[PDB]
């Protein structure tokens, strides 16, 4: 196997260093490369266990067996004598620049994967391009470099949670002694937006700088894989040109679904508008079920607004369903009203007023399964009902690149596609968990392996996840249901227990909050899925990923003590099962 | 070993059943024993594997070897003819309740380590009897059943550090959208104060249900142990009687010292007397630097009050000393004076007003170590300058129980003291973690191996602690000097971050949370401590106290995923070592 990763990581790496830690030659050239600006990668054979067959592999290249030697994009360049040589001749930068390509790597697409992959790439050599653009939604809004956790998901989301927050923070501040009256402040939305908006754009600052500072090509242009290595790009005045790279990697992520159903395109909005909306939404519909659905619910309420969502049959599809009905229960009883088993069939009654910055006014008709009719007049109406790439915009199909069913692109377990110098990592990789962690670690690990020699693949099971709704939830691994189809419900333990946060005594609910492991009887009562619902529950459910990834049982969590007082340390103690009738409550 | 376990489960169980899960005739005892409502413990011995071996030891009580065997209090009762004998002619509860002792099991001290025993005991059919006496401080304060922790320590501790904490939420409250004007709120201490001890009677309450609910004999009386099964009890009204029993647990806690100088007892207070104070303590002086001053001085600022620290040396001792530094400048920055390299020489200005519920005003002389003259008013003075046991109150030195040169008891690592019956849990057992869930995980353990025949130890490695300062500081495994004492210089890497929660951006400091992993490079980087400064630090910090138990090592922490956004996912990421000079700045 040594020599087949030789071969690999002489034909992929950019520049590429072999070398011992404590040689004399090794330092002169690691010197020359240093003074002379030139970026690498390094491998110290002196710290591989197979080091000394490696050392015999490399003669199948160089016809030598010594440290050190230097590659580039597949050539062996030379030793120490060789290297020095180019230098003192003025040779060398132009030998390292030498390629039959443009770039090293060109990215397409600058979210949450690509830039990870990017900036990684360059530190080891690789010359690289990040090409980004953003297609504006159908009423106009476009944002800047960052993809949608930056400007349009995670991070708007969760700082517009926290304002939500903040509303009981105020009303549980008069139990505590404080002095004000919940009931006379109200908030602004506009105002709230402003400061989102200012710390989006010191990301999209901060990521131009970033690819500055590495060296990277940032072009805000469209592209498009026109063959293996040829990359066809339309830029703002709508010129078009071409570009060639080497390696190619497809990080282009999703966008907004809309139902088809009239109206719905030129009067609803989506997740893409509302994080930048000049106005506040006012009476809003939420269409859709799914987590983006109930957490963009569920902060509007809290900052006062009169919201509903229509639910088509259930509550957060593929997680465990206890759990979403808990969720689900908690919004209703704080705010949050819910058209169950309800579906749309959009008239519009006022336009957006654009200089008073004010909402305009929409009739929704649908219909429930009963028969009922619906119809009620919003402000505003935002359809949460999933995503997908739009990968035929990206890559034309003479390229050769497997997409599946859904138009996700099908990868083996290294991201590599069926085209074997192009890749895909993030929410288009097929199968994958759709994380913003998830994109970051498969794009820096996939850098590594192409240009610096390294083997660790990305592991995609047990990642655990927070839906970041009123009452937060968290979780790792497999949800009750799947674990008794996967296990049969003798082979089946579940411990769970209600719990109250210390914080909620003197502020004024019991028994709500709720948590539960549900483990495997004949593997010594291995934990394969963790649940629980409360406050901060990502900051509780991360470090229990990390035991789940070494295989925790629940004797594991029993033998070690609880942090008091906590949420967190009722992991420690939990002791009801499911399958005793007894009752979890306090 | 098998007949070793055997006998001394049998000489010390209240009432215990030998069974089968399987077997029809130990079911009909299961019956009768429900039915006379007799509480006992119970040994599948289809659930062990060397049951059969359990089997033949048994008949060195009995002289048989079948199932079902009935035992009490180290006697063979019968078999299901036999104990179904004893219920027809009405004799069983008789037999069930003779012992020599009054009780099976005395615990002198209600806290929480005590009643956690308690409870646990009379579970399995032990007769036992809570003790608890609560000596008033100078002052005269006193409070009901349940020791330190709910009284005077980690419940209202917390509950007002959450009033603190609320100061930053209604700050941060404006700049995410909220009309109020913090500048213009102020907090009443009096109204904080009735509704955290409005919390702490519900739990006092709570605590005497709990135990009339378990048949828990409480008596509200101070204990004295005079032999190894008697205890002299002095109760309300003074009078002198004595009870005996079996089993004993010493479990009494600690309470607050003072330094020995003029004043100090007559004018100053402790945590004792803080949390239920009736007036505001004002301008405040906290003598001290345990992480009990320093909770305590940092909630009081951030109430509004005009706080100082005295500090003889260093702060936190014991604790990582970057750590504690990190703490205490931000505390400096944040509204809490320091007067470092300072002792105490107290004279009284003004009485403490009891009817406008005011405070008085003291003089504090004391010096520093550089020879200037240390003179201010304050009107309260705290002292934080450590706990310590008051045994010879509570133990006679002729029963035979061996302490250590702190007053301590010495305790084998299942508790027992040198006089074979008496154990020690919590506080005042010689070398353990002062924790209340260490004290409630003894107890329990200890319980169970006394009267159900359990195995399992308390294990007291790498218990996770948190310090509620007004930023948090978590940690769990030993501080980066002490690793670096034990294993050398060269045998330890440091991996460590800056970072900022999201929460922080739109409130507008950038660089100041801190987290660090000590790792032992000749180990595979065993992880050996973790560290850090943040929001929610206890929340963060548990669930990796599961993965330290498992030995968790720094690659585990690199292939698991972070949730993002969070504060714990940076843990999941690190790169920059301390010996690389590299800055942790973000
Ligand atoms: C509302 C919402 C909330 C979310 N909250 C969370 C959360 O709390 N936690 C979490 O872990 N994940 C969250 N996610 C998911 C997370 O945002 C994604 O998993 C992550 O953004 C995936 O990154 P990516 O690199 O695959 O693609 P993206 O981040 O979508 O980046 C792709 C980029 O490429 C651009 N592009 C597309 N086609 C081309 C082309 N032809 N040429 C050039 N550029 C192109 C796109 O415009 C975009 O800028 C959320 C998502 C949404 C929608
Ligand atoms: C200010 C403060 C804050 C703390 N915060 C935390 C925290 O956040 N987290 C944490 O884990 N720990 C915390 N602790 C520590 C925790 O309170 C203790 O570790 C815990 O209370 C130990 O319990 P124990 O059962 O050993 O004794 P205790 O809880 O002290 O109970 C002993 C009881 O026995 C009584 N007693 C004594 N002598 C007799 C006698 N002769 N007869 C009858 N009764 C008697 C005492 O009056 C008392 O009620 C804190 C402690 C303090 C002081
Ligand atoms: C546009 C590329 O179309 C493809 C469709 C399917 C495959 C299936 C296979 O790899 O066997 C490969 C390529
Ligand atoms: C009051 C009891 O005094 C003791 C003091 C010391 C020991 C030391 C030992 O156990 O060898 C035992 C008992």
């Amino acid at each position: 196997g040594t020599s087949q990763w030789l071969r690999k990581t002489v034909d992929s790496a950019a520049v590429i260093l072999f070398s011992k830690t404590t040689c004399p030659y090794c330092k002169k050239v690691k010197d020359v490369l240093a003074e002379a600006k030139i970026k690498h990668a390094t491998i110290e054979l002196d710290q591989l266990s197979n080091g000394s067959a490696i050392q015999k592999c490399l003669a199948s290249f160089s016809k030598i067996e010594t440290v050190p030697q230097m590659f580039v994009r597949g050539k062996f360049i030379g030793d120490s004598q060789t290297v020095l040589k180019y230098y003192s001749n003025d040779e060398l930068a132009g030998i390292v620049n030498e390629s039959k390509y443009d770039y090293d790597l060109i990215v397409i697409g600058g979210g949450s994967g690509g830039l990870a992959a990017g900036k990684e790439a360059a530190k080891y050599g690789a010359k690289t391009a990040v090409l980004d653009y953003v297609e504006p939604t159908p009423i106009g809004t476009t944002w800047g470099l960052g993809g949608t956790c930056v400007n349009v998901g995670c991070i708007p989301k969760k700082l517009m949670h926290q304002a939500g927050l903040l509303s009981h923070a105020l009303e549980d501040a008069e139990h505590f002694g404080w002095s004000l009256d919940r009931s006379k402040i109200s908030h602004n939305w506009s105002t709230m937006v402003e400061g989102v908006q200012s710390h989006i754009g010191s990301l999209n600052w901060g990521y131009k700088v970033a690819l500055r500072d590495n060296q990277v090509t940032y072009l805000n242009a469209k592209g498009r894989l026109i063959s293996p290595h040829e990359v066809q790009i339309t830029d703002k005045n709508q010129k078009v040109s071409t570009i060639t790279g080497n390696k190619i990697i497809l990080a282009t992520g999703e966008r907004p679904k809309y139902p088809e159903i009239p109206g719905a395109v030129e009067y609803g909005i989506t997740s893409d508008d509302l994080f930048s909306l000049p106005y506040f939404p006012g009476k809003t519909l939420v269409i859709g079920a799914s987590y983006v659905a109930l957490e963009c619910a569920g902060f509007l309420a809290s900052l006062g607004g009169d919201v509903t969502v229509m639910v088509r049959s259930i509550l957060l599809r593929g997680f465990d369903q206890q759990m979403a009905e808990k969720v689900g229960d908690y919004m209703e009883n704080h705010g949050v009203k819910f058209a169950k088993l309800c579906v749309p069939d959009i008239k519009q009654l006022k336009v957006v007023d654009t200089e008073n910055n004010k909402p305009g006014l929409l009739l929704v008709k649908g219909h429930y399964t009963d028969g009922k009719k619906f119809e009620e007049e919003f402000e505003t109406v935002i359809f949460a009902v999933g995503r997908e790439p739009q990968l035929s915009k990206v890559l034309c199909e003479t390229v050769g690149v497997k997409l599946d069913k859904n138009g996700r692109v099908v990868c083996t377990d290294d991201e590599q596609t069926t085209v074997s110098n192009v890749y895909a990592i993030g929410d288009i990789n097929a199968g994958k968990p759709q994380l913003t962690p998830v994109a970051i670690q498969a794009g820096r690990y996939l850098a590594r392996r192409l240009f610096a020699g390294a083997t660790e693949l990305t592991d995609y099971s047990n990642v655990a996840t927070t839906v970041f709704t009123p009452l937060e939830y968290g979780a790792c691994g497999l949800s009750e249901e799947d674990a008794i189809e996967k296990y049969g419900d003798k082979d089946i333990e579940v411990y769970h227990s209600n719990f109250k946060p210390l914080e909620w005594t003197v502020a004024h609910e019991d028994n709500v909050c709720y948590m539960k492991l549900v483990c495997r009887k004949s593997d010594n009562m291995r934990v394969l899925g963790l649940h629980v619902l409360g406050p901060n529950a990502g900051e509780i459910t991360q470090g229990y990923a990390v035991a789940i990834k070494m295989g925790a049982t629940k004797a594991d969590f029993d033998r070690t003590i609880g942090i008091h007082p906590t949420c967190s340390e009722t992991f420690t103690t939990l002791h009801v099962t499911k399958k005793s009738g007894v009752s979890p409550i306090v």
